[PDB]
């Protein structure tokens, strides 16, 4: 066990191992409080994250033990890893406490899409590294549920990391009006159509992709209802045989009011662009959920020609979700924390 010592920083207390130094707040949330510091153990300049109330609840001691389960198994060059977890408790008797500790990152896609001058080589660069983490997610039977911008860590050489994976967190109000929470959202869990799938971050791939290339949001709704309309004007009304797989009567009956429409012309939207990305965004941003193409089929496709290596595209170990489906009270699901606490190994 390591030597912990502690400090208030900003109205908490902060107990961490002695490897941690020169402590800095740089964010708070409902679901923790953030420092930057240095690591003297491995030499990296560290974000780490203090959990707020983890063991409040049931539903709040099961989010806790679903993020720690998540982050633990992500062993890929682009997506989050974890490079220490820890808890100055020395029993379960007296554990309250989670920290989980990653990279610092600095900017994010939004830190290069407003201000930088993007060749078409920095696009497929940039949406192939996208494409390679999720190929690895989703052969984890994992759906990250929340891709935008925000959610992707970028550093000088154009390298990039998924981060804050969709632990079935945002809140209704989080979701309304004119906001980037929801403008890279497939329709289907916009609206609550059907039991979505791992498509859903296509959707939003491609939806980021059409933002790289034009520097403007797709699909920058004021409400849910507009949002939908941009959509449908770009790819079109369903047809009998996506309105058949809508399980909602009401959002079935809600389309069929609307005046039918055709797709649209993705070269006289995309004004000038590679037509091998216009193709790829073609792929992306089909409406019936069952025909997008899947990120092990993009990685093949010609626009990331220069890039593409089958021998260098990793897959997941498999992961166990049957805790998902399983009904525990708080301090079971505490104690299940508290294994994982405590079996945690670091990275070579
Ligand atoms: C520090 C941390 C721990 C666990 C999960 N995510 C974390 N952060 C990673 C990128 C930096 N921004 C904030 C989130
Ligand atoms: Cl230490
Ligand atoms: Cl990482
Ligand atoms: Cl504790
Ligand atoms: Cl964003
Ligand atoms: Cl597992
Ligand atoms: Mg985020």
């Amino acid at each position: 066990r390591p030597t912990f010592y502690r400090q208030e920083l900003n109205k908490t207390i902060w107990e961490v191992p002695e490897r941690y130094q020169n402590l800095s707040p740089v964010g708070s949330g409902a679901y923790g409080s953030v420092c930057a510091a240095f690591d003297t153990k491995t030499g990296h300049r560290v974000a780490v994250k203090k959990l707020s109330r983890p063991f409040q609840s049931i539903i709040h001691a099961k989010r806790t033990y679903r993020e720690l389960r998540l982050l633990k198994h992500m062993k890929h060059e682009n997506v989050i890893g974890l490079l220490d977890v820890f808890t100055p408790a020395r029993s379960l008797e007296e554990f309250n406490d989670v920290y989980l500790v990653t990279h610092l990152m600095g900017a994010d896609l939004n830190n290069i899409v407003k201000c930088q001058k993007l060749t078409d080589d920095h696009v497929q660069f940039l949406i192939y590294q996208i494409l390679r983490g999720l190929k690895y997610i989703h052969s984890a039977d994992i759906i990250h549920r929340d891709l935008k911008p925000s959610n992707l860590a970028v550093n000088e050489d154009c390298e990039l990391k998924i981060l804050d994976f969709g632990l079935a967190r945002h809140t209704d109000d989080e979701m309304t009006g004119y906001v980037a929470t929801r403008w890279y959202r497939a329709p289907e869990i916009m609206l609550n159509w059907m039991h979505y799938n791992q498509t859903v971050d296509i959707w939003s791939v491609g939806c980021i992709m059409a933002e790289l290339l034009t520097g403007r949001t797709l699909f920058p709704g004021t409400d849910h209802i507009d949002q939908l309309k941009l959509i449908l004007r770009l790819v079109g009304t369903p047809g009998a045989e996506l309105l058949k797989k809508i399980s909602s009567e009401s959002a079935r009956n809600y389309i069929q009011s609307l005046a039918q429409m055709p797709k649209m012309n993705f070269a006289n939207v995309f004004i000038g662009a590679n037509p091998l990305a216009v193709d790829l965004l073609e792929k992306m941003l089909v409406l019936d959920s069952d025909k997008r193409i899947t990120a092990a089929q993009a990685l093949a496709h010609a626009y990331f020609a220069q890039y593409h290596d089958p021998d260098d595209e990793p897959v997941a170990d498999p992961y166990d979700q049957s805790f998902e489906s399983r009904d525990l009270l708080i301090d079971e699901w505490k104690s299940l924390t508290y294994d994982e606490v405590i079996s945690f190994v670091p990275p070579p």
